[PDB]
């Protein structure tokens, strides 16, 4: 309402979640924060490759949002939106209610574009996901069937997918634990197959010696490893893979049967926020200018995975840059500031900052790391780090992480930096 | 004065050059700040082994202090201190004039300790320094000399070093020095001898993958490597060796004729300072606290190589930590910010913060770097680095270092981190 703006957040994620604390801290009791998401509780999604191996169970990575927003005065409302009418400012909801805004922030993230591949969707076929809680745990069953059963084993990432870290990852530890298990001298094949040019791309054009001890550790593990690859189509079992070169020109066909899979798809935006006409790309990715504000309508922002970033690079198969953590943080940080300066009169100036990606991949007793920035190179900080201390870190930024999501976040976020002070 | 502190800083290098400046902006027009150092010209130390191969000159890297300091208000001595007398709180120059203080600061640096290696000072035989511009262009001169009439090259780092970057750096610049001027085959042999327990110790236990990059980059070179050595002496151009196990019980000596050798000596504080009873541990190194604060004088703080750091480890051969430069400029900025505590009648709380280790090594078109903390593991940060980003941001630095020197320092230094924001 006039002088009390209402401000909603569409989405309860990594980006949504702190977004939503951060907007009800910086207006205050004078305005209106309503958090509207699809689950009743928040994720914290990089430990889903774990659970996707059974090394961590829904519990510890999960939790009810309500009472942790409620107490901070955030009205929740755990339904998904299905449309958003833009001009007359209205969310409908699944259930048929409709909820008005003066301001809304799109946090939704990916929409898993099973669909590009005929065959694909965890609930069609062998071909699993890690993405997310209810996924993984879907993987986590296949891969004990996989136990009761051995079979070919194909892990890897689409074309067109973004995230690439957490393949890498989910084929080392499910390597690991089929060891652990007496069961990896069962196992027929296992087999890595990649929309990367080449191992350790990570969409990033590679980021320290990335490809060199990526390209090591799955020779270690006995993992056979394809780049430019797509997935034609998944059907009665067997993957439909087509390998490309740097032209784009078919240079092999593969038809590979499999008992146990797990591809990470391409994300598109999802379908409430890509409906909205003249909103998004076609990929459905809100475009939003340096303050995280809509181009189309000045009401609107978006930060995390849902906003548009301009490609730098035209990979052989189609690959995308990931948008990760703490560039996610930054983003919803300057949302929060200009919506409280439209609030207040004036242009919020705020920007997200300089493009980066940082990444950490937990293999049990030791990690691996990445920092890369800016997008393009020669970069400013290009990082790949590997150890004990990696996993340490891992593990102290989960509890950190959900600790705050449950405690609030004020907050000018990253001071996990003062373990420099 | 009473109510006009004078306050002394010791030394015009990486810490004093800056602590003379943010002295002054911290205290303002009524209190004298008095800069004193050894010589008239500053130098940016980490540039010395370009210069030791004559990829550098001496006007790339060094320039004169006084017009830059006067003109902040700041007094400039360039004198070497003899005598401190911290009593009367007297300093007694070499050309025997007295200066007062109120706070000293001492910022003096390394004594480059020759003498624990009979014959090894740069004046007395074949065996050169990088350690400063003066040095390193006689190390220089020395090459050309080899150049001119080829022969064994000795290249490495003295028992009690605590430096180990710029003898790796110097070693790989030399060989590809040697290969660029078609000169390589000509060398009989190129040794490479270090107290390290191993190759890429870097007296901090190595970081990242330290030990395999430096380990296979002297290979690449055609360098020779042994590691758990200390020089008993060097005499009739031949550096005599003796190499131990685990142990400390002799496994080998060995008498190497050395045509053109530079080894890092060890490093102890210098004479004016160690001179200065209770001051210093045996090493001549300056007691402080937390604050920076001499544990006998409550007006005497030091920060830099000066100030006495405890060991964590013991090596078969003795070896030490390094002190590197963004830990230096917190010693220093604490320092500052506690003696002007003291002089508005508070105890300054400020600390130097975690121990850390950064250093950078350009070999040309790429460098290598690393970056530690804290000192003991598993550690929070434990990062190795290698590629022409890194050479880049060596170029970057030195530019904005020297810069800063001219210009000033306000100055919560560090914000050459906002190349994020
Ligand atoms: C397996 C995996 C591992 C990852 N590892 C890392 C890592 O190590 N480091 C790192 O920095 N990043 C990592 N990422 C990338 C990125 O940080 C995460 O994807 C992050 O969760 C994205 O945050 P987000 O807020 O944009 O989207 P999400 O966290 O997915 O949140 C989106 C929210 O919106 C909700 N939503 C969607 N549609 C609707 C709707 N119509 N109505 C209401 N609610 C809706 C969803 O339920 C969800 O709650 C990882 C990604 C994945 C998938
Ligand atoms: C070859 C080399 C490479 C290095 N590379 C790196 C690097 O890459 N990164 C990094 O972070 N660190 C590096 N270091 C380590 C460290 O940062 C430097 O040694 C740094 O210069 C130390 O700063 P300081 O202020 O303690 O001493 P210094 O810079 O040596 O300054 C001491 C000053 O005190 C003066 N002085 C000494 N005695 C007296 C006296 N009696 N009276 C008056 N003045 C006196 C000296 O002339 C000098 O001006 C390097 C060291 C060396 C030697
Ligand atoms: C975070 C995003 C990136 C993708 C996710 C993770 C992918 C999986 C990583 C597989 C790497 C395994 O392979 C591992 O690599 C490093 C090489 O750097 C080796 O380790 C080597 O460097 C490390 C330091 O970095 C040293 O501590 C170690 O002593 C040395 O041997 C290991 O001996 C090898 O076993
Ligand atoms: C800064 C303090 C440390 C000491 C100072 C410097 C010591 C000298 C460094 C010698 C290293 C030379 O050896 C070099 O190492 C790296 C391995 O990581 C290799 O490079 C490898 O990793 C890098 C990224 O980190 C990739 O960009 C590269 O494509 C890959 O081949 C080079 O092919 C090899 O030539
Ligand atoms: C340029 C700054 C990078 C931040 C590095 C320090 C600590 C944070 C690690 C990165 C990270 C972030 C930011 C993060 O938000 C996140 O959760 C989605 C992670 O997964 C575990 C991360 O690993
Ligand atoms: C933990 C923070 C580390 C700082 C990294 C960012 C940029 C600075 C590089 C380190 C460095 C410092 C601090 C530094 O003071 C210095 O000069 C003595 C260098 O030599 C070139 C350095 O490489
Ligand atoms: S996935
Ligand atoms: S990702
Ligand atoms: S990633
Ligand atoms: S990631
Ligand atoms: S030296
Ligand atoms: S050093
Ligand atoms: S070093
Ligand atoms: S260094």
């Amino acid at each position: 309402m006039r002088g009390s703006a209402h401000v909603v957040i569409l989405g309860a994620g990594t980006g949504g979640m702190p977004a939503a604390y951060e907007m009800k801290e910086a207006l205050g009791s004078g305005h209106e924060v309503t958090l509207i998401s699809a689950n009743d509780y928040f994720q914290f999604v990089p430990s889903n490759p774990w659970v996707g191996v059974g090394w961590k169970e829904r519990d510890d990575i999960a939790f009810p949002i309500r009472h942790y927003v409620e107490r901070k005065g955030i009205h929740f409302i755990a339904q998904s939106a299905e449309q958003i009418d833009a001009e007359a400012q209205n969310i409908t909801l699944a259930d048929g209610n409709t909820v008005h805004y003066d301001y809304l922030m799109i946090a939704t993230g990916p929409k898993l574009a099973f669909e590009n591949v005929p065959g694909s969707d965890p609930h069609e076929g062998p071909v699993q996901s890690i993405a997310t809680v209810d996924h993984a745990e879907r993987a986590f069953a296949e891969y004990q069937a996989l136990l009761r059963e051995p079979g070919p084993i194909v892990i890897g990432a689409m074309a067109g997918a973004s995230c690439f870290g957490p393949a890498y990852e989910y084929a080392m530890i499910v390597a690991s634990d089929l060891k652990k298990r007496g069961m990896r001298d069962k196992i027929p094949s296992f087999t890595f197959i990649t929309s990367e040019p080449y191992i350790g791309h990570l969409g990033i054009q590679g980021v320290g010696d990335s490809k060199g001890i990526l390209t090591k550790g799955l020779k270690e593990e006995g993992i056979e490893a394809y780049t430019n690859c797509k997935v034609t189509k998944v059907e009665d079992n067997k993957m439909y893979v087509t390998q490309v070169d740097e032209k784009g020109e078919t240079i092999k066909e593969m038809v590979l049967p499999v008992k146990f899979g797990m591809m990470i798809p391409a994300f598109k935006g999802v379908p409430a926020v890509a409906g909205v006409e003249g909103l998004c790309n076609p990929g459905g990715f809100v475009l939003v200018d340096e303050h995280q504000r809509s181009k189309k309508y000045a009401n609107i922002f978006a930060a995390g995975i849902a906003i548009a970033i301009p490609p730098v690079e035209t990979t052989p198969v189609p690959t995308g840059a990931p948008k990760t953590g703490y560039m996610i943080e930054s983003m919803v940080s300057a949302a929060v500031h200009n919506i409280k300066a439209d609030l207040e009169g004036r242009k919020g100036e705020q920007t997200m900052g300089t493009w980066n990606a940082v990444c950490f991949a937990d293999m049990g007793d030791r990690g691996a790391a990445f920092i890369a920035l800016p997008q393009l190179k020669p970069r400013k900080v290009d990082v790949f780090a590997y150890g004990r201390w990696v996993h340490l870190a891992k593990v102290a930024f989960e509890k950190y992480f959900i600790r705050k999501m449950k405690m609030g976040v004020s907050e000018p976020f990253y001071e996990k930096v003062l373990f420099k002070m």
